[PDB]
């Protein structure tokens, strides 16, 4: 019986508008100082050929080719390619570094396929370890005062998880990374959403510690990622309710404007 | 919590096997990347003195300050068109609903980053919704086709589930990644290699980016980006479900071999 509809309509239109909505408000926050910087590159430019007319033009437009060349590739060292496996198996995949090998590509496809399922496994048991970690920690004390402790306790988890897994790391990338107080959340939250735009690492800049600040990135990682994983899930559930909230509300207008038009 | 002994167990089993995995990518990587880095980093400093010395001119020291005004311009990727266009704001936004996020255009402005957190932490979930509804819709698709196949398999319960497998991973790599690897060939004049690199590092939501299938403005026929968006939508339903299957075979190599150990362990060859 086919009832079955497709309700995967809705939202497919409500996904549209929502990417419609998006590229408009970053086209309004970004193009602007796009212009401003497309411009101030083309004063750098004349600044350069004249202050340094020892340079012609057509050695220069060499000198840009060439650069956006070394553009394509201290790397792949010993931790590196292992951080490049780190990225690839998380997914984040920053993409600073990237294969450029026929056969790193080929067996970064390999490792891959084969690294995400297994990953997914570390990351689920390190999900319902600090799962149950905060079931020793949340109900115990939140009992002491239906549906409506449920509300601080979740705060009490969000609040908190904010605090370790975003708050602290933010402060620590901040003042290591020498990063905006501003970057440095724009990163974490790029980076455990699994976006991993790349134009933000927290081993770039050539080198600066050692023995103390990677192995708790790295580690910040496995546990940061749990902790979105289950943020965002709750995010997801959010939004079924008010989608059935106003759901209901919708059929509320609609009665009632019948209910008056008939009138 | 006779059972928090053994998921511990289990979990930290698990973690160090990761540990040895990145060993062993990293080790490839490495002894696979690291010469042609070398031939490279030797030859572009080739390149250096090269320029340096044919005309060392008063600016020698300030060279590497113009190499880094433009590695910075190059993260902006500035061509010595916009990409925040009507259009290309619209490709970034799905580059982050879909944590495929290639990286090649990010936003530079607090307010730009701002809205991307948002944007993102509502996006997620919500663009999660979207490929469940994706899967199940093209899991219905394939169920109805599989009825058909397996009833001409009938003629002659526990087998033939591996025969629909093979059909769906078959289907599976020709639709959502040999005809979009060929078509990515042929119009991104790409090779067949970087094609199908681009294909998996993009439907596995990866996205280092090195690669885009409009990353260069080059000419981009009408409905090209549409029609990408749709093996977008699909193909991540797609490797959703082929890695979801590759973790159930880990697990089944995983305890099978769990158990060939012991096996091993007690017999150790009658000794
Ligand atoms: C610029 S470089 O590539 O040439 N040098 C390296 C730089 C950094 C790291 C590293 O370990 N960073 C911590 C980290 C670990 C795993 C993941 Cl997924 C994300 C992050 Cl931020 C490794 C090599
Ligand atoms: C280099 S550019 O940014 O300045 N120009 C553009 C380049 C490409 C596209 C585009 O539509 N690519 C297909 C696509 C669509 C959605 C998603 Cl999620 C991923 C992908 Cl690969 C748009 C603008
Ligand atoms: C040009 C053909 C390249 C083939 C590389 C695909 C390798 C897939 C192996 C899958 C093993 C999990
Ligand atoms: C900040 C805006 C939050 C609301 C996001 C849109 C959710 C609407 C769901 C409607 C479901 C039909
Ligand atoms: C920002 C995305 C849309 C904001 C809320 C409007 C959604 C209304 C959908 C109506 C479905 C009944
Ligand atoms: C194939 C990549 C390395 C994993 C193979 C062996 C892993 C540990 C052996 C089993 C331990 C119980
Ligand atoms: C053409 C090779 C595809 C592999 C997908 C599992
Ligand atoms: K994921
Ligand atoms: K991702
Ligand atoms: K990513
Ligand atoms: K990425
Ligand atoms: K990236």
């Amino acid at each position: 019986n086919v009832m079955k509809w497709k309700t995967v309509s809705t939202i497919f239109l409500v996904v549209v508008l929502y990417l419609i909505i998006g590229a408009t408000v970053f086209k309004a926050l970004e193009q602007p100082q796009e212009i401003s910087q497309r411009t101030t590159i083309v004063i750098q430019r004349e600044k350069f050929l004249r202050a340094h007319p020892c340079v012609s033009d057509q050695e220069l437009d060499e000198l840009i080719q060439q650069i956006v060349a070394a553009d394509n590739a201290s790397h792949w060292d010993l931790g590196s390619s292992f951080f490049f496996a780190g990225t690839v198996i998380t997914t984040i995949g920053f993409g600073n570094i990237s294969p450029r090998t026929e056969g790193g590509k080929i067996f970064c496809i390999i490792y891959a396929l084969l690294g995400i399922p297994l990953f997914g496994f570390l990351l689920a048991g390190v999900g319902d370890q600090l799962g149950t970690i905060f079931g020793k920690g949340i109900a115990k004390v939140e009992d002491t005062f239906q549906t409506k402790i449920r509300i601080i306790s979740t705060i009490i988890f969000i609040l908190f998880g904010c605090v370790l897994f975003v708050a602290l790391p933010a402060v620590i990338f901040k003042h290591i990374e020498g990063w905006s107080a501003l970057d440095a959340i724009y990163f974490v939250v790029i980076t455990l959403t699994t976006i991993g735009f790349g134009d933000y690492v927290a081993g770039g800049s050539d080198i600066e510690y050692l023995d103390f600040y990677k192995p708790v990135v790295w580690f910040w990682i496995l546990v940061g990622l749990a902790y979105f994983a289950a943020v965002l899930s709750m995010i997801g559930d959010w939004l079924r309710v008010i989608a059935k909230k106003t759901k209901e509300a919708v059929g509320e207008f609609r009665a009632h404007a019948a209910e008056w038009t008939a009138n």
